[PDB]
């Protein structure tokens, strides 16, 4: 298994350098780092192809995570939005063959975060993301890029609240390179039972992201962790977990993670870099 953390957890907005995270992640002792696609799409090839030179460099894998806005929303009923949203992935998708990426996860299948104030039709909504989903699978090939489609809880969408829903719809878009990607945080509100969850989706998990309920470090929370690693033993994941805590309050970052209060006793950057240390000790010991 490859162990990763967001860039995210030390940052207030998605748009921002990536390269001092390449290096930082390595000294932690981490395999991946995982960047905001936002923050590439628009990115100088040069910068793009230095990021690439960096992660060979240091040997760290870069993956990228998205959650598409309304304008982009591939799952709309509106044609002009759909097709602009599927314009744009494309553009995310030749940015990352520039940095060396080859997996997107998040929302990369309708938008986010979702807006219920309006109304909406999931039956119809589901089958123009299917379609989406296909027609950028088959884009993403030239690449050999993957999209992981994220289960998120029913506060944030209502395509994909569960793995059952989210192993079918990724049965249905019948792709090699389209997988379930599963997260703690989201497994929590909607699930049963996590390990369980995990069990169920098997060989269809693509890369799971981990925390604890209230977005915190991994150990500083109630997740069954030992459970969870057992559950990972079952399914034999050989795959990707990248840690995606978000504990800062404020910045765009904490506006669209909805978090309205400290959750890191104002932590500085170093006293950031420690705790992620341990939580990566804890959880590599809590999986075997």
């Amino acid at each position: 298994m490859k162990y990763g953390v967001y860039f995210a957890y030390w940052e207030d907005s998605w748009d921002v350098d990536f390269e001092k995270y390449v290096r930082k992640v390595k000294k932690l002792g981490l395999d991946i780092l995982e960047v905001a696609a936002l923050g590439l799409v628009n990115l100088p090839e040069q910068k793009l192809e230095r990021l690439k030179q960096l992660a060979e460099q240091h040997d760290i894998i870069l993956t990228a995570g998205i959650g598409l806005p309304k304008e982009y929303d591939v799952s709309s009923t509106d044609k002009t939005v759909r097709r602009n949203g599927i314009t744009f992935v494309k553009k995310v998708m030749d940015a990352m063959h520039q940095a060396g990426i080859h997996r997107i996860g998040g929302t990369v299948y309708s938008y986010w975060p979702v807006d219920y104030s309006g109304p909406f039709d999931k039956p119809a909504a589901r089958k123009h993301s299917i379609e989406s989903v296909r027609e950028l699978a088959e884009y993403a090939r030239q690449y050999n890029i993957t999209l992981l489609i994220e289960t998120l809880n029913r506060f944030e969408q209502f395509l994909l609240n569960d793995a059952e829903e989210a192993v079918a719809y990724v049965k249905e878009v019948n792709k090699p390179n389209v997988k379930v990607m599963l997260d703690t945080f989201h497994m929590n509100i909607e699930e049963d039972h996590i390990a369980d969850a995990i069990r169920y989706t098997g060989d269809h998990l693509g890369q799971l992201h981990i925390g604890e309920a209230n977005r915190k470090v991994p150990g500083k929370g109630s997740m069954p962790w030992t459970e969870i690693g057992q559950a990972l033993k079952d399914i034999r994941y050989d795959g990707y977990v990248v840690m995606e805590p978000f504990v800062k309050t404020g910045g765009q970052v904490g506006r669209d993670i909805k978090l309205w209060r400290d959750l890191s006793g104002n932590a500085t950057e170093e006293q950031l870099d420690r705790e992620l240390a341990e939580s990566l000790e804890f959880v590599k010991a809590a999986f075997g």
